[PDB]
């Protein structure tokens, strides 16, 4: 809980059109990548993690434990695996069934977050602007 909470928006837009093939979205996030429409909020409460998604062609909040693993309907209307685990107290790693098994990594530098997506053979990199 080292102030790892906050609201953060897309601020790079590089290999998104390839990564979004695994995320499950289409043109609606490809056009959101020309701006900062896709955003997330991380709210680390002293019981559970609240993983607010404002990307995925659907803004919505999700609330779960650390290192949990389930498969339920979320985003635009897609049921895929979801497991979110904070590495140490600063890196965050998450896996979803997406199209087969994508792995996203997010590391809290302090003013921004480095994203590292990687699937079967599809890798992405975006810096998220935190505010």
């Amino acid at each position: 809980m080292a102030s790892i909470e906050g609201k953060y928006k897309l601020e790079k837009s590089e290999k998104f059109d390839e990564f979004l093939d695994k995320l499950g979205v289409g043109f609606m996030v490809k056009t959101a990548a020309k701006t900062l429409k896709p955003t997330f909020e991380v709210a680390i409460e002293n019981d559970q993690y609240i993983f607010r998604s404002l990307s995925t062609f659907k803004n919505t909040e999700a609330k779960f434990k650390l290192g949990e693993e389930f498969e339920e309907d979320r985003a635009d209307g897609k049921r895929v695996k979801t497991v979110i685990q904070k590495e140490g107290d600063n890196k965050f790693v998450q896996t979803q069934f997406g199209d087969k098994e994508v792995k996203i990594i997010r590391e809290f530098n302090g003013d921004e977050v480095v994203v590292t997506a990687s699937c079967d053979g599809v890798t992405s990199v975006r810096t998220y602007k935190r505010i």
